[PDB]
């Protein structure tokens, strides 16, 4: 038998391990990296070109179904075809919303196998890469696989290398942001897990104000594209979803004369880890680099 109690305080439990798992794209890339497979996946999946996702990591995205290849789509005849077993996602409130299954069909989906939540709101990073290897092992994984070990110690070794980072570089001013057509959007560290970890082990962050940030109850603040300069930055870290404009393409005159922008200091931010200690390895690694080599320049 197999049992798990998710960050919504819910136990499933079935007779045997599931062998039909479905789950968000970036959790079946996470459940990848500990050996684990799924049968289908619905989120950003696959690029225009063919290529895999950046929330897709290493998944064979050929073999699995893919549901819907955006975040908010999963078509549940074809879920259905797959027998699911049980269904695996991310959760950013209170609430435990299931991240990424259609609001308006949410209730049909639920019909057709059980549902964990693993939550990546208001906590650090650490939480959930412990909760879901706890998952993965629950579903099968060797945890105690040298290529699972190597990669825990890769993560703390990243870490402390970030620590260091960011001590050697106090005035280093790193700005999180997303970019879309109408507006460019700068997070606060709190509320994300990626975020406030970083901010933990001692990075200085650009910090809108919780009044500049009311407008989505304390994620980040809009801001229009004319006003990119508003905070003094010498690092930029910019979301690296699909939904998003990747920095080589944004063409708004007022970004390409950012002081950081000017001096290459841009790299990516992923808003959404997929929660295995190899993903996560390369987003301390990426910013504790940035951090090494920036010129204060804000």
């Amino acid at each position: 038998p197999w049992s798990f109690k998710d960050d919504r305080g819910t136990t499933v439990k079935l007779d045997k391990v599931p062998a039909n798992i479905v789950a968000f794209t970036g959790v079946a890339a996470a459940l990848f990296d500990y050996g684990v497979e799924v049968k289908g996946v619905f989120g950003p999946t696959t690029t225009k070109d063919g290529k895999p996702d950046v929330q897709a990591g290493d998944l064979d995205v050929d073999k699995v179904t893919v549901l819907g290849n955006e975040w908010g789509k999963l078509n549940v005849e074809k879920y259905a075809s797959l027998a699911p077993e049980v269904l695996i996602t991310t959760t950013f409130d209170t609430a435990g919303t299931l991240w990424s299954v259609p609001e308006e069909s949410k209730d049909k989906v639920a019909k057709l196998a059980p549902s964990v939540a693993i939550s990546v709101f208001d906590r650090q990073l650490t939480q959930p890469l412990q909760r879901m290897w706890e998952l993965a092992e629950s579903l099968g994984a060797d945890m105690k696989a040298k290529k699972v070990t190597d990669a825990k110690a890769a993560f703390d070794k990243a870490a402390a290398r970030l620590r260091a980072a960011a001590k050697a570089k106090p005035e280093i001013r790193v700005l999180a942001g997303s970019a879309s057509p109408d507006l460019f959007y700068v997070s606060g560290t709190n509320l994300s897990v990626d975020l406030e970890y970083f901010k933990a082990l001692g990075v200085n962050f650009v910090e809108p104000s919780e009044d500049a940030k009311k407008a989505t109850g304390g994620w980040f603040e809009s801001l229009s594209w004319e006003n990119v300069d508003k905070y003094p930055a010498d690092v930029i870290i910019m979301d690296d979803r699909a939904s998003t404009i990747q920095p080589a393409d944004i063409t708004e005159g007022t970004w390409k004369q950012l002081p950081a922008v000017k001096a290459g200091q841009v790299i990516a931010r992923s808003p959404e880890p997929i929660l295995s200690y190899d993903k996560c390895t390369p987003l301390l690694d990426n910013l504790a680099e940035a951090i090494e080599n920036a010129k204060k320049v804000g």
